[PDB]
DNA sequence: CCGACTGCGCATCAGC
DNA sequence: GCTGATGCGC
DNA sequence: GTCGG
């Protein structure tokens, strides 16, 4: 876990991870290479062959001769040609516009669209999403320090509040995890007549008051219970505009909270892994609940979370604080 | 050999 | 008009 | 791609 140790190999597996989602279209060959490239990251020891590498959970003998070509030249050949490749290449960078997928981006790609200028000069080929992704391509790749995600708290929570003061508002992702900066804002919400009941029309309020004080600048996409789009700090004298911010509303039954913020903590990699054994454990967890699996596949009346959550002794593991739940 | 693989709300697309 | 499937990014 | 039925 000392990240100079194998970054080599780690770096060359999620490329080819990036390939295999955004180019081949191939999720499961996508996760595989991130699940190898997380175990080695983990691993402490300089990884001298791809036989050593074969040893850990989730390598196997494909990655173990990827390994053993790297090892001997410092490059992977087909890594190599398919950084060349024109198409592929291309593919994968549309890819970065928030709003354009795999899909979309071979579509771009095949009719000649293989950059944020073609995309620019043909807007009319690009749905909401798309072009909000592009107008903000630079800003949505860049990191949120900390101290500007307490700005942006300040004024979810203050708005929320003003809107109805039974809402709960928490700030979770990895900024729940303490983490220095984020890459977006996530915020967890319930309110008391949302649990079994209901009226539908709690989010849209908290939202178009958000809008009303200028906080919130696009929508991304927006139902009964989840609210994606772009919000923006207010800035100073003269003082230089702060980038737009992705930030995503979830409002959850405040029945399930616990499950909510474990979900929305997460990390993604994290509750991948958690829930991934927590399959082993016989339990599937979701934002919503944790539930038995019975007979070979079950649901299970899944009662009331009563304290914290212990939702980690029902799987069997030490509760990891956010701070560890990177992975 | 061959299927499972973490889990899901909303926008859009496919179709009746 | 509608239902159901898929793409997308969580 | 990897793991396991
Ligand atoms: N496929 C998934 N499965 C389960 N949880 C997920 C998944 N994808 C995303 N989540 C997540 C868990 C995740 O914690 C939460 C928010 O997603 P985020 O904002 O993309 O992830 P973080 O905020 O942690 C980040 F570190 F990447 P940031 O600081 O750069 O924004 O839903
Ligand atoms: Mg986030
Ligand atoms: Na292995
Ligand atoms: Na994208
Ligand atoms: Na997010």
């Amino acid at each position: 876990p000392q990240e100079t140790l194998n970054g080599g190999i780690t770096d060359m597996l999620t490329e080819l991870a990036n390939f295999e989602k955004n180019v081949s279209q191939a999720i499961h060959k996508y996760n595989a290479y991130r699940k190898a490239a997380s175990v080695i990251a983990k691993y402490p020891h300089k990884i001298k062959s791809g036989a050593e590498a074969k040893k850990l959970p989730g390598v196997g003998t494909k990655i173990a001769e990827k390994i053993d070509e790297f090892l001997a030249t410092g490059k992977l050949r087909k890594l190599e040609k398919i950084r060349q490749d024109d198409t592929s290449s291309s593919i994968n960078f549309l890819t970065r516009v928030s709003g354009i997928g795999p899909s979309a981006a071979r579509k771009f790609v095949d009719e000649g669209i293989k950059t944020l200028e073609d995309l620019r000069k043909n807007e009319d080929k690009l749905n909401h999403h798309q072009r909000i992704g592009l107008k903000y391509f630079g800003d949505f790749e860049k990191r949120i320090p900390r101290e500007e995600m307490l700005q942006m708290q300040d004024i979810v929570l203050n708005e929320v509040k003003k809107v109805d003061s039974e809402y709960i508002a928490t700030v979770c992702g990895s900024f729940r995890r303490g983490a220095e900066s984020s890459g977006d804002m996530d915020v967890l919400l319930t309110h008391p007549s949302f649990t079994s009941e209901s009226q539908p029309k709690l989010l849209h309020q908290v939202v178009e008051q958000l809008q009303k004080v200028h906080f919130i600048t696009d929508t991304l996409s927006k139902g009964e219970t989840k609210f994606m789009g772009v919000c923006q700090l207010p800035s100073k004298n003269d003082e230089k505009e702060y980038p737009h911010r992705r930030i995503d509303i979830r409002l959850i039954p405040k029945d399930q909270y616990y499950c909510g913020v474990l979900y929305f903590t997460g990390s993604d990699i994290f509750n991948k892994n958690m829930r991934a054994h927590a399959l082993e454990k016989g339990f599937t967890i979701n934002e919503y609940t944790i539930r038995p699996l019975g007979v070979t596949g079950v649901a299970g009346e899944p009662l009331p979370v009563d304290s914290e959550k212990d939702i980690f002794d029902y799987i069997q593991w030490k509760y990891r604080e956010p701070k560890d739940r990177s992975e």
